[PDB]
């Protein structure tokens, strides 16, 4: 498009880029061996450029491949302008140490076989730590410097007595590990990232653009949740590109047999380094700054918490120091930085989201190609849970099933193993998909513990109600563009009147199962505490956790037990019970209107449960349920017998017939009493079958295994016989009446 | 004005015992408050039909009755303590207030009747997606 805007294309001569100046190119400015021409490059980087061009016979454009970019080291977004380097000036002594990489494998003297391949045809340009490949021996040339004081490196000349240090420098070894400053980990934050790097570099680069606006740097913010799974891994990535270093906040510098000095010395090296280049503050979680003396005060917390909050204040406003602060959880806040004036601005703390979810996918899959058919979309877009490092964890824990899975069947490997297998052992997407439901949420790990998960199809009738649960479930989140042509928010719904004893909790445990997603089921033992405002703090906790990994339904049992209204019982515990239920109402009736908030309730009957706060301004929405049926009942009972060791001369029609009017648990009662009259037939057969084997020696294997393996229809008839229904007319008159109140 | 919006049943089916107490607590809101136009919407849903005539249910019952009563025969007299009232029936809610017993000038203030349901579906309509044709 313009000679300036180079385009990107494979060289046609030996090199791979065609680094080849056009005629204003390399009229204006000319690139020369004498005369190092350093491009315009990223945190004061020289490079020079030498590929063979035929310019006699054609004119070629400038290309700037990938290659170069790589063995440069230079990001993109940069302009690089070739022009003479003035800066570049040879070294008072050079002082070149052994490279333990370069000398461990040099036969003789490591000095000669070093010269060797550096005296001439080096092939890389002069600075300290370059990444220069050398074509040929498979060995990169690295000239490590322990001091170079003039530019990058001083000049490459034997003018100047190389002496061996004392100590080495691990530099070389730990920027490998130390670049992998990844975006990837911070999919979704990619504007407060960007506002986070304009408020830092941009802002300390052209602080007249600050002084000409008027507003300084402020003071920043973190995220809540792991470190790593967004804390750490946002402060690594910042530390990759920051001017001067940042100090960790580790209480226990001023706690110590001193006099708690040690703040007051992190103050004025915070203050030299500031002076020196752009400084950052380390700051850890709020928590572990204080807690705004809440708690306790502390002698010398106190005096460290004043001398904070007067170096925040009172801070370098001539130097900008750049205190970066954090965003951990806002109780665990002090106010004097959540003021203005000790920190400058705070602001809130990144969440995960399915295109983070990608990304981080993307992050794992560059770590390792574990899988060719593994559908990343379709991963993400199912593990809406999974947040932070969690999907990273997931992976982990994929690989490791497969790998473990493909090494035990391979080989024990007590010594080595199989460098085929070695390269072959790339996961599966099912072996991803495997992990991954073995894989929960990172939360609901310390949160909930597990349950007898069961189909919703394996469960019978109320097929209009599981629809409707199911669309509520689907349409409102795995449809945002129901959401969009509806508008209307999903409803909450209060509870079920569903049936007395066969339990809504099978249909929830079902659903949940079904689902596929964040599920909340507590009983009601759950926030009462000898702990005053402990009840407060579980349904905190409860909303807290809910909003961390919304979408999820409160399952919650003692419906009737929360119902009931301030009167009554008089006078509880004095209504501080009434009102944790109030205070929890609120926070839910109450709660907060996005991100799909759901809840789930249910009673034997709704008489019980006081409308106190069940009224649909304080539930929100409701929905109720019916008691059971009889072709329903039917259709229960083939389920249940499906599930188990059928017979075909029981009477299934007759059984269904009598069975208009009593109840699921009644069916799977009278399946179990048949059940064990069938089990005690086969130990009976079994005494008297070893019994003739006692007494005779030659009965013993002259018996059938199983002497029914298909119900008995005389032991289904009898234990219809034995057994009553649970049916009571009163009690469906209250329950009537209950919906009645509708 | 900031209208004091008060519910149903919440001050004569008081749940600190007869309405009184509730009466009571909204006569020192709207005095904290004044102007706090009681808004004591849907007397019907007020009353709750508490009933339970049964030991001390009863006089329980009877206390709140009274005590609405002696609230809409005297309370807060300022603050402008308009409980614009459900009228499902002339005996639904407080029929000795519904005839003019209690209530000096039963004063509700009528509204124009308009297809108010129709503009409102109208609205959520446009708020959703519905279109063309609409009988």
């Amino acid at each position: 498009n313009r000679p300036n805007r180079l385009i990107v294309d494979e060289a046609i001569n030996e090199d791979n880029s065609v680094v080849s100046l056009s005629q204003p190119k390399m009229d204006e400015l000319q690139l020369f061996r004498g005369d190092t021409v350093l491009l315009k490059g990223k945190k004061r980087r020289e490079a020079v450029c030498i590929v063979l061009s035929d310019d006699t016979c054609s004119d070629e454009k400038i290309r700037m491949n990938r290659v170069v970019r790589n063995n440069l080291r230079v990001r993109l977004g940069d302009v690089i302008s070739i022009q003479p380097c003035p800066d570049v000036k040879y070294g008072k002594r050079i002082h070149v140490l052994p490279i333990d990489d370069t000398v461990e494998g040099i036969t003789g003297n490591l000095f000669e076989v070093y010269l060797k391949p550096y005296f001439l045809e080096a092939y890389r340009p002069i600075r300290k730590g370059d990444i220069f490949l050398v074509r040929g021996g498979m060995r990169a040339v690295e000239f490590k410097v322990v001091e170079t004081d003039p530019s990058p490196y001083c000049i490459v000349a034997p003018d100047t007595v190389i002496h061996c240090e004392g100590e080495p420098i691990k530099r070389e070894d730990e920027e490998e590990s130390l670049n992998e400053v990844g975006y990837d980990d911070i999919g979704g934050c990619r504007k407060q990232l960007a506002q986070i790097k304009e408020m830092v570099e941009l802002p300390l680069r052209h602080p007249a653009l600050f002084k000409a606006i008027g507003v300084k740097p402020p003071r920043g913010i973190l995220l809540y949740g792991p470190p790593g799974t967004g804390k750490t891994l946002i402060a690594r990535a910042v530390a990759n590109e920051t001017g001067a270093f940042f100090f960790l906040i580790n209480g226990p510098e001023i706690m110590s047999k001193l006099a708690g000095e040690s703040e007051s010395n992190l103050r004025k090296a915070f203050e030299e380094a500031e002076k020196n280049a752009p400084a950052i503050i380390f700051i850890d979680e709020l928590d572990a700054i204080a807690p705004k003396r809440e708690k306790t005060h502390g002698e010398v917390e106190r005096r460290i918490v004043s001398q904070l909050l007067t170096l925040m204040d009172g801070l370098k406003q001539r130097a900008h120091v750049i205190v970066m602060a954090a965003t951990n959880r806002p109780n665990s806040i002090d106010p004097a930085l959540r003021r203005f004036g000790r920190f400058d601005r705070e602001v809130d703390i990144g969440i995960p989201d399915a295109t983070g979810r990608l990304e981080i996918l993307q992050i794992h899959t560059k770590n390792m190609k574990l899988a060719d058919d593994v559908d990343l979309e379709q991963v993400a877009n199912e593990t809406h849970g999974h947040v932070g490092a969690d999907l990273a964890a997931l992976c982990s824990e994929a690989a490791l099933q497969a790998i473990r899975k493909k090494m035990d069947l391979i080989d024990l490997e007590d010594e080595t193993i199989d460098a085929e297998v070695m390269n072959s052992l790339a996961v599966t997407m099912d072996d991803f998909r495997w992990a991954l439901s073995q894989s929960n949420p990172s939360a609901l790990r310390e949160t909930v513990v597990e349950v007898p998960q069961v189909t919703w199809e394996d469960i019978g009738g109320l097929e209009d109600v599981k629809r409707e649960l199911q669309e509520l479930v689907q349409y409102p989140v795995e449809h945002p563009d129901k959401f969009l042509k509806f508008g209307m928010t999903p409803s909450k719904g209060v509870l079920f009147y569903g049936p007395p004893g066969c339990g809504k909790t099978l249909l929830a445990k079902a659903i949940a199962n079904e689902c596929q997603a964040n599920f909340i089921s507590i009983k009601g033992p759950e926030l009462l505490t000898m702990w005053f405002g402990e009840s407060e703090a579980n349904v905190r906790e409860i909303f807290d956790k809910a909003r961390q990994a919304a979408p999820c339904v409160l399952f919650f049992d003692e419906l009737d037990s929360i119902a009931k209204a301030r009167g009554g019982n008089i006078g509880d515990g004095g209504g501080a019970a009434d009102r944790v239920i109030n205070q929890i109402l609120t926070e839910m009736d109450g709660m907060s209107t996005k991100k799909n908030v759901f809840i789930i309730g249910a009673t034997n009957r709704p008489d019980i449960i006081d409308p106190a706060i069940l009224r649909p301004g304080r539930l929100d929405q409701l929905i109720y349920i019916p008691l059971p049926d009889e072709k329903s009942r039917v259709a229960i009972l083939k389920a249940n017998l499906r599930k188990s060791p059928v017979a075909k001369d029981v009477d299934l029609e007759f059984l269904a017939k009598m069975t208009n009017g009593f109840s699921g648990a009644d069916l799977t009662e009278i399946c179990q009493r048949a059940c064990k009259l069938a089990i005690r037939e086969s130990i009976e057969s079994e005494i008297r079958r070893e019994r003739e084997r006692q007494t005779n020696p030659s009965a013993m294997e002259v018996e059938e295994d199983d002497p029914v393996p298909e119900i008995r229809r005389d032991h289904f008839e009898e234990a219809m016989r034995f057994a009553r229904r649970s049916v009571s007319d009163n009690d469906i008159r209250k329950y009537e009446m209950f919906a009645q109140t509708l």
